[PDB]
């Protein structure tokens, strides 16, 4: 069947305090070379055939729970 | 400059509540085509070259700080 | 009008991998007096009220769809 | 020591399709006594004395990690 990995992301139109506090940690460490940080949501989800599209499952999906379209950008990948 | 993509995701023996609880809620919704439900994170890491070996410098601020991995693995492409 | 207030959360058997990786992180970042963290979720759902009773209404929202009850506890207050 | 109740929620001020989606859900379900839906993270830290006090400690956290305070509201509880 399919493995669709979904990455969901914060919309660059917002400032991102995590990213900016993992990028100060990262420097406190010594990783010194880090210039940006930006981090995302990363979902596996295994589907089985079904009489829905799989392009129409999907996006309803993220649209209905695992995003928030008005402050995040979602996309997809699919693999069998 | 370059680009690290972090993928972080629990690994295959370790049990994924969060996605659970989602593949559950998802059902609910009349979405028994899930089967299964994994969520990690997914992270972009603009850094500069420096005196530190790539390979390294990756593998360090992953297991220091971008992943747990006790229960999470780790894999890391790389742009210019 | 009621006002329910539901707090879901991993039974204490139920190992919480996200929390996990949130505490590492947390750690790393100089927040060595985090000994635990367990991540879960809170809704307050407002509900008016019918033939149903208050409990078994609560409970049938929680056990159906609100909490994966293999792996998650659910508690609820409620208000007027 | 001291547990930690944390609650992040989307502001008010912000559209939130996945509550909207949980809530015609529920109405699916038959559950149409439901009226609203608003949906949160809860955390639980376990949180051991230091010398930093418990406050700045909990905020500092949630400015940097555990929040996004541009699109979220956060509030904490403790008990011992």
């Amino acid at each position: 069947m399919y493995k669709v990995k979904v990455y969901v992301s914060l919309k660059e139109s917002v400032l991102d305090p995590q990213g900016s506090a993992v990028q100060h940690a990262l420097h406190s460490m010594t990783y010194n070379e880090v210039q940006d940080v930006r981090i995302g949501k990363y979902m596996e989800l295994t589907i089985e055939k079904s009489d829905r599209d799989l392009d129409v499952l999907v996006k309803e999906m993220c649209e209905k729970l695992l995003a928030n379209t008005v402050i995040e950008d979602y996309r997809y990948e699919v693999e069998e």
